[PDB]
């Protein structure tokens, strides 16, 4: 029941936004666990939302990690997959946090760094932890960018000068699914992986456009997978296999609220799919239902195993305060509920 959980971030708006003009009369509460927002003469309404963790404008980019990775990584870390991901509108930080950001000016080590997000902080953990561990491990990363009807392998521009690649399914495994020449390199080295993580950004940010929708269009999946071999003096040797998928997803404006003027329309359509194809994959799991549609979204069918296998789940929701976009928090908030469905608390 509890593994599966929805977290929703809110920061203070922009300071660039006062020339938009947006007011922002959004407000985020760890503590109440519930974010409501006025629907301003008739103003006094105020949306009610509940989620177990809420992220507020104050808190700290480390929080996060800590209670949603933190957690993960030790059922992930014991040899389990698990998947986290970021959905919603465009630019809500989801990148930074995914992708982590850089302080400003000459800074600390990236670890070091307090603005680096899940992978730089996802990352970081997983080799210090280990040691800690003793346990013998082998490291394989592998990065993913999502445009319909066609897959591409970030880490590399080898064999391809640039050219969508087709999927197929595993008779082995039903459940599986298997691409040709999807370039995984298990990492030789912890601090080895900037070089080979600087080719990641340099290939997707040239060929985001047309494209036209990178980043905010494309979900873009890096998953960073582990083998694990430990001693014992009882011991002997024990084998052990963890799966880690982090992803940025596109902008959650386009969903309908339930009953909204658009809700399928809205969110309707071969870009929609992707979203629309989470959400009863994702909602038809938390329900139990029997058939689950991972099947149409090609994001969906490749996560099938780490979700299907025993695993645990975080959602993320993605929000910005100010009046400027109606439509991207709406959606997000729609998502949010509608993929997890929590009882409102009422004060
Ligand atoms: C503390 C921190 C956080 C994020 C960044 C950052 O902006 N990156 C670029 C992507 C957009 N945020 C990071 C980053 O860059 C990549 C570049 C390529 Cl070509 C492929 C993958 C990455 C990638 O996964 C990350 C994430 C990251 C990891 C550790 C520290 C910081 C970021 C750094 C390695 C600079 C820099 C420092
Ligand atoms: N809490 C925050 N405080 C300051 N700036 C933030 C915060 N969250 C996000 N940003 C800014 O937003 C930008 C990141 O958005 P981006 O990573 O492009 O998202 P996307 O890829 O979804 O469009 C960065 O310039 C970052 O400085
Ligand atoms: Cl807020
Ligand atoms: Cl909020
Ligand atoms: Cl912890
Ligand atoms: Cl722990
Ligand atoms: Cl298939």
């Amino acid at each position: 029941g509890k593994n599966i959980q929805v977290v929703v971030r809110c920061r203070p708006f922009n300071l660039a936004e006062r020339k938009a003009s947006a007011h922002s009369i959004v407000e985020c509460d760890p503590v109440r666990k519930e974010v409501s927002v006025r629907t301003g003469a008739d103003k006094s309404s105020r949306k009610t939302y509940t989620f177990d963790m809420v992220f507020g404008a104050s808190t700290k980019q480390i929080d996060v990690y800590r209670s949603v990775v933190c957690p993960i990584l030790d059922e992930v870390i014991m040899g389990y997959n698990c998947t986290i991901f970021a959905y919603g509108q465009t630019g809500t930080g989801k990148t930074f946090t995914m992708e982590g950001e850089r302080s400003p000016n000459e800074e600390y080590t990236w670890e070091e760094d307090p603005l680096a997000g899940i992978i730089p902080r996802t990352l970081h953990q997983i080799f210090e932890k280990l040691t800690d561990n003793g346990t013998e491990f082998s490291v394989k990363v592998s990065l993913l960018e999502i445009y319909n009807e066609e897959l591409f392998d970030l880490l590399n521009p080898s064999s391809d000068v640039s050219e969508r690649l087709q999927m197929f399914d595993d008779p082995r495994n039903k459940r599986g699914v298997i691409i040709k020449g999807l370039e995984e390199i298990t990492v030789h080295n912890k601090d080895e992986v900037y070089q080979i993580l600087e080719k990641g950004a340099a290939k997707r940010t040239t060929a985001a456009t047309l494209m036209n929708a990178y980043s905010s269009r494309s979900h873009s999946v890096f998953s960073v997978t582990i083998h694990m071999k430990e001693t014992t003096i009882d011991g002997e040797e024990l084998v052990k296999i963890g799966k880690l998928n982090l992803v940025d997803l596109a902008g959650s404006e386009n969903i309908g609220r339930s009953g909204a003027v658009d809700k399928r329309a809205r969110e309707a359509g071969n870009i929609n799919q992707s979203l629309l194809t989470l959400g009863r994959v994702i909602t038809a799991l938390v329900e139990r239902t029997p058939h689950v549609p991972y099947r149409e979204s090609k994001l969906t069918r490749i996560l099938q195993d780490s979700l299907g296998g025993r695993t645990r789940t975080s959602i993320i929701a993605t929000i910005s305060p100010a009046s400027l976009n109606l439509e991207e928090t709406l959606s997000t908030l729609e998502y949010a509920h509608r993929a997890k469905n929590i009882l409102n608390k009422p004060e």
